[PDB]
C-alpha cells in the first residue's frame, strides 16, 4: 500500500537493523508528508489558552508509594548548533568547575539521600552524546558509571532523510552517516516502546516518569505535582511558564475547541483540546504571531510528567506508536553544504503528547523551575549573578529578577558560537543581577568585576579593534562605546 518512495526507506530502515517501532512511526509520518502535511500550524486554526491551574496554589504532596514509582530522565541527544557545539551540550560550564551533568547528578544525588533512596535515572543520549556522557560519569560519577548501560541510557533512534522531492531516502556516498538524523526529542516515547524499556519500567512498578531538557537545571521533582495528577487522574502534564521577553526559542502551549455534540437532550457542549506549537510549525511569514508573548503567552518548558502505563496502552492500541504530530524539517543532506541534495528530516517534538491523552492537561509554574540554555545569550545569563545554586543543586533566578531574566541580545557576528563567546567572557562574566537589559553590538571583550545596572548597551562601531570594557567598570542605565 505504501508508495515506492516509502517502500525504499522501509527496506533502509529494515537493512540497517532499525527498530520497528521507529520504522513504524516514521512510515507513518512519511505517509503524511506525501499527502501535503508539513506541521504548520497556521494561527487561524488555534487560540490562546487563558485559564490554567497553577503550580504555587497546590500544598498537598504524594505519598510515598507514588514518589517511588517515578522514573527520573533528562534529554541529552540534541546537538547544539546554533551554539557552535560538536558535543552534548550538558559538558559545558555552567558555573565554576560545574557542568549541566554534574548539578544533574548532584540533584540525583540529593533526592536519594533526602527523598527516594532508590530513584530511578535515565538519560536519553544519541550516539553523538553517548560515549562523552558515560566517561564523564566514569570519572565523576562512578555510582552513575556503573549502571549506565544497564538502566541509565535511552538512546534515541536514527531517521533516513529523505530527498525532497521523491521522499526517497537521501545518499552520500562522501559521509553515508549524514543519511541519517536524530527524529527530535519527540523520539523518547519511541525508543522507550521500541527498546522494551517502556514495558519493563510498568513490569517493575513505575507509574510515572518526569521528563524535562538537559540544559534547564531548574526541572527536578516537585511531589505536589504527583499529588495533583493523582487527585485529577490526569496522564500527561505540561509545565508552563508565563512567557517573558527572552522565550524566542521553544514552543507555546494552544487550544482548540472540539464540539462533542449533543446526546439525550444536553445540548453541543465545547471542550478544550490541548496542543504544543514549536517555532518551526508556525508559517514562516506569520512568525510576528508566534512571537507576541501576549498572544500565546504559555511557553513550554518541556518539564513533562507522563503516567508510563497509560503511554503504554496508547501505543499499543495505536499499532504501537505514539502518532505525534510531524514536523518536516527542511535542510540539505551536508548541512554544510549548501550544494547537497535538499532533505526533509522528519521530527516531533515530546511536548506535542498533551494532544495524545483525553486527560492531558498543563499548569502554570514559576521561573523557577525553567533556566533554558538555547543560545550564547542564555548561556551568559546563566553564568553569571543572576542565577543562583540551591541546596538541592538547581539553578534558579535570583529572587531580585521577580521571575524576569536579564534580556541579553548579543550580536550574533561574534557570540553566536561557543568560540565567540567565550572570548567575550575571557577576562570574567559581569553581574547582571540587577542588569534588566544588555545589549552588546560590534566586537567586544568583558572586563573583570563588570556590574551592570539597568538597561546597558556596548556599541563597538569600529570592530576592526575589539572593545575591551575597563576593570571593575559599573554601567548604569547607559550605553557604552570606545
Ligand atoms: O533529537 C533530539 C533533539 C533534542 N534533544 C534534547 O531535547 C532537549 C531540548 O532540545 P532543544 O533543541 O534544546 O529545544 P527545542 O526542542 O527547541 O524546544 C524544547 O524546549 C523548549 C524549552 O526550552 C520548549 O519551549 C519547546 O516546546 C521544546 O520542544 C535538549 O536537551 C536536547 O539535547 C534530544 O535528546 N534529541
Amino acid at each position: 500500500s505504501l508508495s515506492a518512495a516509502a517502500q525504499a526507506c522501509v527496506k533502509k530502515m529494515r537493512d540497517a537493523k532499525v527498530n520497528e517501532a521507529c520504522i513504524r512511526t516514521f512510515i507513518a509520518q512519511h505517509v503524511m508528508v506525501s499527502k501535503g502535511e508539513t506541521g504548520s500550524i497556521p494561527d487561524s486554526a488555534i487560540m490562546p489558552v487563558d485559564s490554567l491551574d497553577a503550580l504555587d496554589s497546590l500544598t498537598i504532596e504524594c505519598d510515598n508509594a507514588v514518589l517511588q514509582s517515578t522514573v527520573v530522565l533528562k534529554l541529552n541527544g540534541g546537538l547544539g548548533t546554533g551554539m557552535g557545539l560538536c558535543d552534548a551540550k550538558t559538558l559545558l560550564e555552567v558555573k565554576d568547575g560545574k557542568t549541566f551533568l554534574d548539578f544533574t547528578a548532584l540533584q540525583v544525588q540529593y533526592l536519594r539521600q533526602h527523598c527516594s533512596e532508590h530513584l530511578r535515572f535515565m538519560l536519553m543520549d544519541s550516539f553523538n552524546t553517548s560515549a562523552s556522557t558515560k566517561s564523564f560519569l566514569k570519572a565523576r560519577y562512578p555510582w552513575l558509571y556503573q549502571v549506565f548501560d544497564s538502566e541509565v541510557e535511552l538512546m534515541q533512534n536514527q531517521v533516513p532523510k529523505i530527498l525532497q522531492d521523491t521522499l526517497e531516502p537521501a545518499a552520500w556516498a562522501e559521509n553515508p552517516a549524514y543519511e541519517w538524523a536524530p527524529p527530535g526529542h519527540g523520539d523518547i516515547y519511541t525508543a522507550l516502546y521500541g527498546s522494551g524499556k517502556l514495558q519493563e519500567l510498568v513490569e517493575q512498578g513505575y507509574r510515572y516518569m518526569f521528563v524535562s531538557n538537559g540544559d534547564n537545571l531548574g526541572a527536578t521533582i516537585d511531589k505536589r505535582v504527583l499529588a495533583y495528577m493523582e487527585k485529577e487522574k490526569i496522564d500527561f502534564l505540561m509545565e508552563v511558564c508565563r512567557r517573558t521577553e527572552s522565550d524566542k526559542k521553544g514552543g507555546h502551549l494552544a487550544r482548540q475547541t472540539v464540539y462533542v455534540k449533543g446526546k439525550d437532550g444536553q445540548p453541543d457542549a465545547e471542550k478544550r483540546v490541548l496542543l504544543l506549537r514549536e517555532s518551526a510549525q508556525c508559517p514562516k511569514a506569520d512568525m510576528e504571531s508566534f512571537q507576541d508573548i501576549n498572544k500565546y503567552s504559555f511557553f513550554n518548558t518541556n518539564n513533562l510528567w507522563i503516567r508510563l502505563p497509560v503511554l503504554l496502552e496508547t501505543m499499543q492500541e495505536h499499532g504501537g506508536t505514539l502518532p505525534l504530530p510531524v514536523i518536516r524539517n527542511e535542510k540539505t543532506v551536508d548541512s554544510s553544504n549548501s550544494a547537497s541534495p535538499k532533505v526533509y528530516q522528519l521530527e516531533t517534538a515530546m511536548g506535542a503528547a498533551i494532544a495524545m491523552f483525553e486527560s492531558a492537561s498543563a499548569i502554570v509554574v514559576p521561573r523557577w523551575r525553567f533556566a533554558p540554555v538555547k543560545t550564547c545569550a542564555d548561556l551568559l545569563a546563566l553564568r553569571s549573578d543572576a542565577y543562583v545554586v540551591t541546596d538541592d543543586f538547581r539553578l534558579v533566578l535570583d529572587d531580585r529578577c521577580h521571575g524576569h531574566p536579564p534580556v541579553v541580545d548579543l550580536d550574533s557576528a561574534h557570540y553566536k558560537m561557543m568560540n565567540g563567546f567565550e572570548k567575550l567572557v575571557q577576562h570574567g562574566v559581569p553581574s547582571l543581577v540587577e542588569c534588566k537589559r544588555v545589549t552588546v553590538k560590534g566586537l567586544v571583550q568583558f572586563g573583570a568585576g563588570n556590574v551592570l545596572t539597568g538597561t546597558v548597551t556596548i556599541e563597538n562601531t569600529d570592530s576592526a579593534s575589539a572593545f575591551v570594557i575597563p576593570d571593575g567598570a559599573k554601567l548604569n542605565d547607559t550605553t557604552a562605546s570606545p
